[PDB]
């Protein structure tokens, strides 16, 4: 038998919270733009792999990550360091490079929504 795992931890009221200027950025700038992508709408929330009948998604993939995810985790104040949601979004594209095979149109989808990520954090504030 095949079950999702519960989603990540995205809120943790006994963690520090702070507001920075790269994290405001992240949520109000990035995760706005991949949010709106052409591309976002498979990666705006956990692989239900029982939906889509994939009972070895969770069998490969051990770190899920989601877009979702990472809206939560930045509204939250989950996230004390920039660096920690940067990680998320690079687990969330590697998932999608790991589970499928090199050309595959989703993998052809998270390289152009990386490609647009990459572009967007290089102009993270200081
Ligand atoms: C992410 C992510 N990484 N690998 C995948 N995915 C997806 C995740 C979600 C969905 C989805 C479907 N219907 N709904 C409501 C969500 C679809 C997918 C698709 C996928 C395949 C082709 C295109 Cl053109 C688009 C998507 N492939 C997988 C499962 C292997």
């Amino acid at each position: 038998g095949s079950m999702n795992p519960p989603p990540p931890e995205t809120s943790n009221p006994n963690k520090p919270k702070r507001q920075t200027n790269q994290l405001q950025y992240l949520l109000r700038v990035v995760l706005k733009t991949l949010w709106k992508h052409q591309f976002a709408w498979p990666f705006q929330q956990p692989v239900d792999a029982v939906k889509l009948n994939l009972p070895d998604y969770y069998k490969i993939i051990k770190t899920p990550m989601d877009m979702g995810t990472i809206k939560k985790r930045l509204e939250n104040n989950y996230y004390w360091n920039a660096q920690e949601c940067i990680q998320d979004f690079n687990t969330m594209f590697t998932n999608c490079y790991i589970y499928n095979k090199p050309g595959d149109d989703i993998v052809l989808m998270a390289e152009a929504l990386e490609k647009l990520f990459l572009q967007k954090i290089n102009e993270l504030p200081t």
